[PDB]
């Protein structure tokens, strides 16, 4: 059935794993799970992958139970007490007193992989990239955001291991290819062919979102990936097979189904990400957030408001 089962999951990521030939730590899963039993149980779970070859099976939670994701995953050891990037995640989680909340990405054979943020609002770029804790190489790219028109963040993912942010912004779009050239322009990868940035455009809600990820010391954009909602099996674009076998593979108990899919580009080689729901109703938290899914509205009228 529909609901979430400790046991039952355990095995679902160690079956998934194996499915699409990535690694899996079992000591260390079973403590990702008894930490943020509660989380999982209440939220969203939900799958991970990229077309990386062998690459990891993450599993994730969105919350509905809102706590200090970090001091606890600290606790269980799953995350280092003097790791450098805690400052931000407090800085940022600090905002509107309190108002955000903290959500959980982990990895099959790795653990702990990012925290997540979803800030409540349309939130200005301002507040989000210029807390004191960002170093100065940081906060100065603010002025290339709102340059290409990218004034609101939605959430932001402290990625863990890297030392570096995903910033999840929203266009004013619709996303047309100049747009897209300038954004991609950002990652310093090389230009793609037409088609490629035919088809991302085509997946796009009028207004789009678009994540960028930032070095935390350097303030590089590594890469930078454009996202497509809900999107059916039968409606999805041409995708790569293990994103394809992920899709297929990667067991789903949500009344709704839901696939997300993301082109990622970046100057040390552009991939294709792939989320799938397991339990928990991610539409249901998704449309409570205002993303847009697949063949629907696409337009915002907060943000064009601001415009």
């Amino acid at each position: 059935d529909q609901e979430f089962d400790c046991e039952r999951f355990r095995a679902d990521i160690r079956a998934t794993a194996a499915a699409i030939g990535a690694p899996i730590a079992h000591r260390l899963t079973d403590t990702v799970l008894e930490a943020f039993r509660d989380n999982f149980a209440q939220g969203a779970t939900l799958w991970k992958t990229t077309s990386q070859p062998g690459d990891q099976l993450s599993y994730r939670f969105f919350s509905r139970l809102k706590m200090d994701t970090v001091s606890r995953a600290i606790d269980a050891g799953l995350l280092d007490a003097a790791h450098p990037t805690l400052a931000v995640v407090d800085a940022w989680s600090s905002l509107y007193g309190g108002a955000p909340v903290q959500s959980g990405d982990f990895d099959a054979g790795r653990g702990m992989a990012k925290t997540w943020l979803y800030f409540g609002g349309l939130r200005p770029a301002e507040d989000i990239l210029t807390v004191p804790a960002l170093p100065a190489s940081v906060q100065a790219r603010l002025k290339d955001f709102l340059a290409l028109g990218l004034a609101h963040v939605r959430f932001a993912a402290v990625d863990w291991r890297h030392h570096s942010a995903n910033v999840y912004f929203r266009g004013k779009g619709p996303l047309d290819t100049v747009q897209f050239a300038r954004i991609h322009a950002l990652s310093g990868s090389t230009p793609p062919a037409a088609h490629v940035v035919e088809e991302v455009l085509a997946y796009m809600p009028e207004d789009y979102c678009v994540a960028i990820t930032l070095d935390l010391h350097s303030g590089d954009i590594e890469r930078v990936c454009f996202y497509a909602l809900k999107v059916p099996k039968n409606a999805l674009p041409r995708i790569p097979t293990r994103i394809a076998r992920f899709l297929e593979v990667a067991p789903s108990h949500d009344v709704e189904e839901c696939n997300v899919i993301g082109w990622s580009f970046g100057r040390s080689g552009d991939y294709v990400k792939a989320e799938r729901s397991y339990t928990g109703n991610m539409a249901e938290i998704l449309a409570g957030w205002n993303c847009f899914f697949h063949g629907e509205e696409g337009r915002d009228h907060d943000l064009r408001a601001l415009h």
